DNA sequence: TAAAGAGCTCAGCACTATTACTGAGAGTATAAAGATACTGAAGCAGCC
């Protein structure tokens, strides 16, 4: 799906950020693309 | 002797405080996981 390192950096500065509102959407969207992709795991999806 | 006091405490309907107790919530950091058939109607598509 989608490199885990970036999430780390997008995240950290989410983090730096809210040491100040809204987050970015890229660690968002990958969330989305996260939790779909775990549906189509064998004990769920069925 | 026996009708008649005044009270000693036991059925019989609540009440408040209770006690399991079921629900709402908040933590969670390995993975990448298909054998109708027909008619019709606008839209799309090429043309002088």
């Amino acid at each position: 799906y989608v490199n885990n390192k970036e999430l780390l950096q997008a995240i950290i500065d989410w983090k730096t950020e809210l040491a100040n509102v809204r987050q970015n959407d890229t660690i968002g969207l990958a969330i989305m693309l996260i939790a779909e992709g775990l549906s189509k795991r064998f004990n769920f999806s069925g």
